[PDB]
């Protein structure tokens, strides 16, 4: 499943060979008009994704102060 | 500011040329014990971070389905 988070930037949630991965990444468009995953991305497992969610208040506090 | 989300994986928030960036990335440890940013990460501006958070309920439904 794909969820857009900006221009050319998507979260992908898939079962990759038996393990669920939450992938946050930049994409390019190739000359054939297809969207292709770029190198600037990170693949998280469900535990790491849950830790990101637990850190949202603290991340948001830093965003509003910096 | 750095917020750990797994072994060697952190969300950073910083001000960069008067712009805030929320960076989700893998880190290495150098020979002096310092964490240094790896290639596998993505840098989001506040608007994209906001859009990722807006998509969390749907991302989570997909993680549970898969």
């Amino acid at each position: 499943a794909m969820f857009q988070i900006g221009k050319m930037r998507y979260v992908s949630v898939r079962d990759f060979k038996g393990k669920v991965l939450i992938d946050i990444r930049e994409y390019w468009m190739d000359p054939e008009g297809e969207m292709k995953p770029g190198r600037k991305g990170i693949s998280l497992n469900p535990e790491q994704w849950s830790q990101l969610k637990e850190q949202i208040s603290d991340i948001d506090d830093a965003v509003r102060k910096l």
